[PDB]
Parts: C-alpha cells; structure tokens; sequence
C-alpha cells in the first residue's frame, strides 16, 4: 500500500499487552473489560507477595526471563523513539506498561541478594485451559536467584529492564526511579558475582550470559557514568558471537550489546559484529516470495520485526538506506502487504487471525477451545506464516497462532521506529 497506518498500529501493540496482566490489580485502567483479577495469592507459598507481572503467552506462568527482555526492549524503544509515543499520544499507557512490570521485579527482589524469577509450573499450567481469572489453587514460585543459585541472564536482563525505566522514569517520579536503579545495580551484582543461565523448564532453555551481563552493563553506564560497567562489558560479551548469524530475542542478545558499545566504545570490533549481522540478514536469510525475511519457523514475525527494530535504532546515528527499505518492507508485511492480504497484528487492518493460541481472548473451556476467539486480542502479533507467505487461522496451529509478550515487545519498538523514519 501506498500508505501505512503506524500509528494506530503502534496504540494497538502497547494495547496488547493489557490483556496479559497478572494479579489483583490486573483490571484497573485495562481497555479489555474480559479481563479482571488473576492469581491474587501468588507467592504465599514462601511468604513473598510475587502477584502481579504478567502471563507469559497464551499461558498464565510468569517465566522470567523473557518477562525481563519484555521489559527490557520496551524499556529501549521508548528511550530511543520517545518522541514517536509523545507525538502518537502513547506516551502516558506505555510508561503504565512499563511500570507494571518494575512495580513486579521490586516486589521480586525482597532483600539484596534474592531475586524470584518464576511464578507457575509450565507443564500443569498449560493442561488448564480457561480464564485466568477462574485458575484457583496453589502456584508455586518455582525459582529463584540467590548466591548459590545462578540467573545471570534473567538477572541482567531484568537489571536493563530497571535501569531503563530510571532512564524514562525520572523526570516523573525521581524516588521511584532511583528505587528502580538500586534495585538495577543489586541484580547486576548477583549476576556477574556468580555465573550462569537461569532456569526455564523446557519452553525457556537459555544458552547465553554473556551477552546478557555486557548489556545490562552498558545501560548502567548510561545511567550512572562509571566507566566501570564498560571495563565488565567488554570482558563479558566476550565470553564466535561476533559474527552473529541470528537476532535479538530472549535468549540471545549479542547484537543489541554489541550495538550499545560500539556507540559507547566506537571499537572497529563491535563495528564490525553489527556490520556482519545486518549484511548477513540482506543476502543470506532466507526471503520468501512474498518479501518477508524467514529466519526460523516459529514466531517467524517476531524474528522479522525484532532484526528490523535494531536496524531502526542504528539508523539514528548511521542512516543506511538500505537498513530503512528492508526495515520498512517487513513492518509493511506484517501490517498486510503480503500474499495473504491479512494483517499479522490482530485488531487491525484486515482479515486478521481469529484463532489465537490465548486462554483469557478464547474465552472457552472444556466444553469448546477449538471455537473462534470470543473476545478480540487487538495488537497481537501472531507467529506468522510458512517460507510460502501461507497462514493456517485454525485451532490446533500453534506455529502460526501463537502471541507472547517477545513477540509484542520488539513490535511495539520497530513501529516507534518507522513513525520516526516513515511516518
Ligand atoms: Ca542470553
Ligand atoms: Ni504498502
Ligand atoms: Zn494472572
């Protein structure tokens, strides 16, 4: 199309995310009216109030570390395009977005070296199927970071979430942000004091730290100007990833570091690792026929508009035109240039999915599951299509039907980016 809606689509993505809101205050100031109170006892198995956060997926388990990269890329989008949400009007729900994830991690951090990273148990929580605000019963508080128990990507990833909101937060409310960058420095500690990746089951296997601990280091030189964290840094991203032929997502955050300290350090080496990555997506990832950059095959949107987001971000100080075209074609596909003439963000454009992978959006149980939703997910992004452009909208298709708070994350980011640049 000639023209592109992104501001309403960028409302509709920082909109999703309210439909994922966990604990007693899950329905105050929330635009869905299905959705109320949820998991209000949470943590009173070990005497911690952990409620609030919010369901991973279409589940209700809070796993920690993409809830931290969540915060995180949302936290980086609004520091980086802030005029994109102030001049939209979006301004005042995302810092509402952002701060119920903070407003989660504080309550998770109850001394200075303990930090609770998971509330539920995947595989009993996914053989319910109805509305969180019906789950009764007990969930446990799986696990937990402590000087004998390693987390160092969850804790870093979490420690950038709290540093960024210090960074937006503190022309609001200067006490809470500073709240906010103690709380930062303390679970930075823990993860470079001892070593290793967090726990999540088997749907959240992480493989990296390093990538994780130098990140979470560059965003606290920003904040505080010890070039200290720089010295950590350059020490831990080194820990060869530096030619990195994935992208950013939860477990692997390589680029977004590498990213932040070439602009911090204006090291060739760190040049080097982004020029790699961004050549290696405009000639060697797979490109169906309908334009669309095919990483993996599932959440293949989420891949696309994460890669499409950091290339927005370097556009900033870099303009590269063609880092802006491939950008703009991705986010034009998801929004409904493709083969399928559908819109990949539910609620908005045209012949959107109707069968989310989402409990509370299903709105059925054991009695009719495989039904259309009943209620609409406006801004859900759905895993997407096959390498053929072809979309499934039915039940059973988790691949191309399923929505998580990742996928929105780096939507929400790449939208910000391409009213700064295309709107
Ligand atoms: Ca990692
Ligand atoms: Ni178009
Ligand atoms: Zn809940």
């Amino acid at each position: 199309a000639g023209t592109h809606d992104y501001s309403t689509a960028l409302k509709d993505s920082i909109i999703f995310f309210d439909a994922n809101k966990c604990g007693p205050q899950a329905g105050e100031n929330n635009v869905f009216d299905w959705r109320g109170a949820c998991h209000t006892t949470d943590g009173s198995d070990v005497g911690v109030d952990l409620t609030g956060g919010y369901h991973d997926a279409g589940d209700h388990v809070k796993f920690g570390l993409p809830q931290g990269y969540s915060a995180a890329i949302l936290g980086w989008s609004l520091y980086e395009f802030k005029e994109s949400f102030d001049a939209t009007g979006n301004t005042t729900k995302m810092l509402q977005q952002l701060k119920y994830f903070t407003d989660y991690f504080l309550k998770s951090h109850p001394n200075s070296t303990t930090f609770y990273y998971q509330v539920g148990e995947g595989n009993a929580d996914h053989t319910y199927w109805g509305a969180p605000e019906e789950q009764t019963g007990q969930r446990p508080s799986l696990y937990k970071a402590d000087p004998s128990s390693p987390a160092s990507d969850i804790l870093s990833e979490t420690s950038a979430a709290l540093t960024l909101m210090y960074l937006n937060y503190k022309n609001i409310d200067s006490a809470y942000a500073t709240k906010c960058l103690n709380a930062a420095k303390e679970l930075y500690a823990m993860g470079k004091a001892n070593q290793g990746v967090g726990n999540g089951q088997s749907f959240y296997q992480a493989t990296s730290f390093g990538d994780d601990l130098a990140w979470a280091a560059t965003w606290l030189y920003t904040a505080t100007n010890d070039s200290t964290y720089i010295t950590d840094a350059e020490q831990f991203i080194t820990l060869n990833k530096m030619q990195d032929k994935w992208t950013m997502c939860w477990d692997d955050m390589y680029v977004p570091a590498a990213l932040r300290l070439a602009q911090i350090t204006g090291k060739q080496i760190y040049k080097d690792a982004i020029e790699f990555n961004f050549n290696y997506w405009k000639t060697q990832v797979t490109t169906t026929p309908g334009g669309l950059k095919w990483l993996s095959n599932w959440g293949v949107l989420r891949y696309a508009a994460a890669e499409s987001m950091v290339m927005l971000v370097y556009c900033k100080q870099n303009p590269d035109q063609s880092l802006l075209d491939l950008a703009k074609k991705q986010v034009d596909y998801i929004l409904g240039d493709n083969p399928a003439n559908m819109s990949y963000i539910i609620g908005y454009g045209s012949n959107w999915c109707i069968h989310p992978h989402h409990r509370a959006a299903n709105g059925y149980t054991y009695a009719d599951n495989a039904k259309p939703a009943k209620h609409l997910l406006t801004g859900a992004l759905v895993g997407g299509p096959d390498q053929n452009d072809k979309f499934l909208d039915d039940a059973n298709q988790y691949q191309y039907t399923e929505v998580a708070l990742d996928y929105n994350a780096g939507l929400v980011g790449v939208l910000a980016g391409a009213i700064k640049f295309f709107g």
